[PDB]
């Protein structure tokens, strides 16, 4: 299935290694040291390297800073072999470039689950690498925004375990955006919504977390969605079950958070890979979820994931908010200059809004020349501040109209609401927004209004 | 992962069978009679049915029957349970509309392998439809040429037991195109080729049909190949094996005919369903290996199949032949009527060649005006003959111009040429074709004319 490379100064600790692998059938070639491995790695160009961080002379840090170094190896996913106590040699890990780690003595569940999680993602590495070997020529100068590292991110934690659920919110808060849920039923809900991971709790009091993994699997909305499985690392038949049915990698208990760090990243560059490749690339119907011309989302992709989302308000819990922006005479930007101009406009708006707003918002271009931004577990007061932010960056710089040789000073007005309770509605949340742009303009364009429920 | 009704008069091999799968995370339902079947799978519509061929009053072979005569339950993949000896019910249950089978006593790989495979095959399935649920306007007017039979098809069996290879041939070469290797190493280059699927013997002598099997999912040009393993059925740590290591399923030796026609069916009829989602919808670069005006191959496409046919070629085995096309005074059509009435032929004429060449071939919009026809396996005499059919099909009868109110003679001229030997190569296969086409036009066009390696 794919080429490794296994790099340590034991040759013994190599030997069972390379053993393992090529019993299930992997392809893999060995170093016993630092400058052999590089010399190997830009001459095969593996498809993964197993590198352990103990070696005389050169140690896998430089080994492993040395492979980012290279623009040539660069792309090929490293996975530290680290000692019991491994805490000092994790955080150095990362910070020298690692994908993800393993501990000895080696598991061979974990060594397997590792090795296809990345496998995997080297597909999708090697595939977007194509691509980007063709342009030169407008390196897609027809798309715009495009978010590929593994960080931002809506991570939805299923657990029922307060405490443990907790403290993984805590260690993803200042990479991510985490969420959390202990009703299983509702999860389902909020998981066909925007969310780039579901982390789940495998050994759970009151649910099944492996039989909700499989219902995620089950259903369209989800079929897509990465899983991370949490196990007890005692109950080694659940952990392979929890592989068996489509968890994509495991964290062994108690939770790690150098690990979670590496896992979490890996599975959300994966899919952010993914969802861009599927996009970009030509054109269509109802397939199709991207506007071609700003690289926003569509409406048709964002009434989708607003009904996951107001639903799953109605049933207790976060409220979302929906902003409606309007470009203030924008019709007459048409006529007296050109459409050409009218795109350019429209292009810089869309890069200045989706800058300003977070990933794991949903900045649309609901029309022609009307925008919609929906933010999950935002209340009121906080989409008129965000509103008031989006104002202030676009009124505060002019636009550069005519290819280079113009400026254009541009304005909006921007409509707000947020959901409230059991009764509410996409269609009566987006109708508040509209009221509120149309007070906006009201009032004399270039402000903010927020419309609540009642 | 998927919803499953299970079908048996005897309660208590249906609970059996209910136990076993939602112990693997399946959502199950059972019915003990026909009527009840019937009435189940139209209110729930499950991914799959498996159905018990002895029931009372209503037995399987009439309940699969009237599940392909609903046109709401007709997609849904039918598995029928047979007893030990059950060639004439297999035989039935092809006739009658099942998708595979499962021998009492049921083996638990058997079963779960048979599941896993159709599953993955509904997942296109239902993709398929929800396509065709949107036309209704051109329906792809704009596409044509689209084979979703699973017959026809090039069935490469890698085998180094002569007779059993010689034996699957020859049930496969009614309804498809099986083609042998038995030196791996020569298969791997055959396989990148155009190949609808793959039977590998799991339980060869001189090689390992696993290690072959790993190969062809390391490479980007086999990855995506289906493969279909023979395994002895006393060893089942081989089988459960081949399963892991990417097998799409398997099959117990000795091979049952019945057995062997429905898996392959299933195989290549995914295939093509895959492949027809991945094209037609929409556009792009590098990407993209079908002519929109035609529906026919790129030029990319053809010549990347066609090295790996002539490498193989060149060490020995059946050569490729290869048409070239040129309609007859096409600038002249582009001239005096419009390029809209140009489009009109190229598309009648794509249409009559594709139809009048087996979809194991390659026809190919080349360039702009120009036609190619790669064809496996293929002597020189033969594709003489061929490139004639061709010829008196487009002659044989006028096309229809403007819109249906205007009909038109056209004519082609074909040169024709064939592999020989160790240092042939593309380049010069289609040289010594272009070389035919020069000298067509030179004896006065309407003609076919053959080039011999020397
Ligand atoms: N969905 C969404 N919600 C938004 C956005 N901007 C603000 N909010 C919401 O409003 C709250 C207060 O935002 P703040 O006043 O800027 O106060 C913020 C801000 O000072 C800081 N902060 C958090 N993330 C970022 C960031 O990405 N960039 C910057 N510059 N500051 C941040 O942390 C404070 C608290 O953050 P939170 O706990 O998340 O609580 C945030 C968040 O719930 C947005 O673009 N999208
Ligand atoms: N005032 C304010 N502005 C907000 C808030 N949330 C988002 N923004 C604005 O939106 C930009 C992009 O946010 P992002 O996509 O989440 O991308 C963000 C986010 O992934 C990450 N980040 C920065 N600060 C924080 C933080 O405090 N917490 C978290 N979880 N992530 C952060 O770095 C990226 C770049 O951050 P920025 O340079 O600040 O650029 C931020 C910021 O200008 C907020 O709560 N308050
Ligand atoms: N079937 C059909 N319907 C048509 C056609 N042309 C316009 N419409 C419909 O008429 C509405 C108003 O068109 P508009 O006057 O150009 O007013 C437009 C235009 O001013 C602007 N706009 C839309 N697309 C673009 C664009 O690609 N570039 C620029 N610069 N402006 C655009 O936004 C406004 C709203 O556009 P929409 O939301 O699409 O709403 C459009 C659309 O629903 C057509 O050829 N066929
Ligand atoms: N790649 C390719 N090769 C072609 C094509 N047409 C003919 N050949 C090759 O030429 C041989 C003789 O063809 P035949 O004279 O029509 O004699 C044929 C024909 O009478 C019959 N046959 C086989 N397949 C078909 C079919 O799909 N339709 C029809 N009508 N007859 C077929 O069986 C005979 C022997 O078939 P083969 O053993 O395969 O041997 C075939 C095959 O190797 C083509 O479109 N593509
Ligand atoms: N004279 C001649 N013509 C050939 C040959 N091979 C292909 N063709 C022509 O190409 C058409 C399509 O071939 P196909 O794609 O393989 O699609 C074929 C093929 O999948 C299958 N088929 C028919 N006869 C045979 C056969 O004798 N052997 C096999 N293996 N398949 C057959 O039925 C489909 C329809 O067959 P047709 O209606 O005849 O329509 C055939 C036939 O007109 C050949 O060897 N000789
Ligand atoms: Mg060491
Ligand atoms: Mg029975
Ligand atoms: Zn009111």
């Amino acid at each position: 299935s794919a080429r490794i490379l296994v790099v340590d100064d034991i040759e013994a600790n190599v030997r069972l290694l390379e053993a393992k692998l090529t019993a299930e059938y992997y392809e893999v070639s060995t170093a016993m040291d630092g400058p052999t491995a590089l010399a190997m790695a830009a001459r095969d160009l593996p498809d993964i390297i197993l590198l352990d961080v103990m070696m005389p002379g050169m140690d896998g840090f430089t080994v492993c800073r040395k492979l980012k170094d290279d623009p040539t190896t660069r792309h090929i996913p490293v996975v530290l072999i680290t000692a019991l106590d491994g805490r000092g040699d994790r955080i150095q890990g990362l910070e020298s470039g690692a994908s993800d780690f393993l501990t000895k003595p080696i598991d061979d569940v974990m060594l397997f689950a590792r090795v296809r999680s990345l496998t995997r993602f080297k597909l999708v590495i090697d595939e977007l690498r194509q691509r980007e070997a063709s342009g030169r020529r407008m390196g897609v100068i027809a798309g715009a925004a495009a978010r590929l590292d593994g960080l931002g991110g809506r991570v939805l934690i299923v657990d029922d375990n307060e405490r443990q659920a907790q403290r993984v919110a805590a260690e993803l808060g200042v990479e991510h955006r985490p969420v959390i849920e202990s009703d299983p039923e509702k999860a389902k809900i909020s998981a066909g919504g925007p969310v780039d991971l579901v982390i789940v709790n495998a050994a759970a009091k009151n649910f099944d977390g492996l039989r909700f993994t499989a219902a995620l699997r089950s259903e369209e909305r989800t079929r897509q969605l990465p899983v991370l499985a949490m196990v007890d690392p005692d109950d080694r038949g659940r952990m392979v079950k929890a592989l068996e049915i489509g968890v994509n990698d495991i964290l062994s208990r108690p939770i790690d958070p150098q690990e979670l760090s590496a896992r979490v990243k890996t599975q959300i560059q994966r899919k952010r890979y993914t969802d861009y490749l599927r996009n970009n690339l030509d054109h269509s119907l109802e397939l199709a979820v991207t506007d071609q011309l700003t690289g926003l989302h569509n409406r048709r992709y964002m009434t989708g994931q607003l009904d996951s989302l107001v639903k799953r308000a109605t049933l207790g819990g976060d409220p979302v908010s929906a902003l409606l922006i309007d470009i203030d005479f924008f019709k007459k930007i048409n006529d007296t200059f050109g459409h050409d101009i009218g795109d350019e406009v429209l292009r810089e708006f869309a890069l200045r809004l989706a800058s300003n707003v977070r990933a794991i918002d949903l900045p649309c271009r609901y029309g022609g020349e009307e925008f919609v931004v929906i933010m999950p577990d935002t209340a009121l007061a906080d989409a008129l501040r965000i509103a008031e932010r989006i104002r202030m960056h676009v009124s505060g710089s002019p636009f550069t109209v005519a290819h280079g040789r113009e400026m254009l000073n541009v304005t909006i007005s921007i409509g707000v609401s947020a959901t409230a309770g059991e009764g509410d509605t996409p269609e009566a949340l987006l109708k508040r927004a509209d009221e509120g742009v149309y007070q906006a303009k009201a009032s004399g364009r270039n402000a903010v209004v927020g419309k609540a429920a009642h």
